């Protein structure tokens, strides 16, 4: 006596060799459809030409019951190994070129996605998820808003949170991107100055945020750092960060919750001042006034204004009766024709 047909029908060992041929304009719809009905073959790649897309299917009868055109095609197997090293490898150039720079903060990936390629959201996420399998949050970014310069962010994939712990230069940085400002790309800078700093210095860091700069400096050198931040949530996270990194800091950090322009005139002077100035803000005079040996003044300057920028720094140096050497460095490419720069000011004796 024999087997039931509805038991036999699943015994075939061969691979699926067919697919469905659809117009490109239908391709997303159909993909969804195939996934929903449950006949989408994950083992094979989809291919396309200039007019049509072909999706691999696991049941051609059901495919025909969906009114789709069944074709016999040898489709590429899915890759098992992964050799992509950057996002451009995982996206068409027309999509990738409109994307902003991708940033990783802890287990959060942040990318800017213009409205015109927003329909392609799902491939973008996919690519990101493929490049960074460890991240658990993908958020679309806008601009910085308000006095605290908090980045506009919308979670578009993963856990519905914008808080995490970021590892940098040997320190741990608790961050909440919905409540505080933070830029990971300053890593280099923060390390650099940390290496320049000598033991015994008194250092001032205005606009300190969740104190990544004081944390790195104090991580590598036995110094005292004053940090000034006006955002109380950032202050809170800064305290938690100070407590989190306490047993790995050589230096000391004093956190001051307040307005830089109010606090600094009531502070004593320092050996070194490090000013991660908010974009558009001019704190040159005030930060220089608190520096006795070195100022590191960050700013955003247009390509054709660098010279003028340097000149103005020198002017301020003369204005405060200081004799200085001024060096201007391009820290990063901020947007076209616009650089994030740093004025290294050596105050001479
Ligand atoms: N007058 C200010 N005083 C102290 N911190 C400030 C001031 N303006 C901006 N910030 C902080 O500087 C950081 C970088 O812009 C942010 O955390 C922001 O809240």
């Amino acid at each position: 006596s024999h087997h039931h047909h509805h038991h036999l029908e699943v015994l075939f060992q061969g691979p699926h060799m067919s697919g469905v041929k659809v117009r490109r304009e239908d391709a997303k719809k159909v993909l969804e459809l195939l996934k929903s009905v449950g006949i989408l073959d994950g083992k094979r790649k989809a291919i396309r030409d200039e007019k049509y897309v072909i999706f691999p299917v696991t049941d051609t009868n059901i495919a025909k019951s969906l009114g789709l055109e069944v074709v016999d095609v040898e489709l590429p197997m899915r890759p098992e190994r992964q050799i992509y090293k950057n996002l451009e490898d995982l996206l068409p150039r027309e999509i990738f070129k409109k994307l902003g720079r991708l940033d990783i903060v802890g287990d959060i990936a942040i990318v800017s996605i213009p409205d015109e390629i927003l329909s392609e959201r799902e491939v973008i996420v996919s690519a990101i998820r493929k490049l960074y399998p460890k991240v658990k949050v993908i958020a679309r970014r806008g601009f910085h808003s308000g006095l605290y310069r908090i980045r506009e962010l919308e979670v578009i994939w993963g856990e519905n949170r914008l808080h995490t712990i970021h590892k940098e230069n040997g320190v741990l940085i608790k961050v909440d991107l919905s409540k505080v400002f933070f830029n990971p790309r300053m890593k280099g800078e923060r390390y650099r100055i940390a290496q320049l700093v000598n033991d015994g210095e008194r250092i001032l860091v205005p606009f300190a945020g969740v104190i990544p700069y004081p944390l790195v400096i104090a991580r590598f050198k036995n110094v005292e750092v004053y940090a000034v931040e006006i955002n109380e949530f950032a202050v809170k996270l800064a305290e938690e960060n100070l407590e989190l990194n306490r047993d790995r800091l050589k230096g000391k950090i004093k956190i001051i919750h307040g307005d830089v322009f109010e606090v600094l005139p009531n502070l004593p002077n320092f050996d070194r001042v490090v000013s991660p100035t908010p974009k558009g803000v001019d704190a040159l005079s005030l930060t220089l006034s608190k520096a006795e040996k070195f100022l590191h003044y960050y700013d955003f300057v247009h390509e054709s204004e660098i010279e003028r920028f340097r000149e103005r720094v020198l002017e301020e140096c003369r204005r405060q009766g200081k004799e200085c050497r001024v060096s201007v460095r391009k820290v990063s490419d901020y947007k076209p024709h616009v650089y994030k720069v740093c004025a290294d000011v050596e105050i001479l004796s």
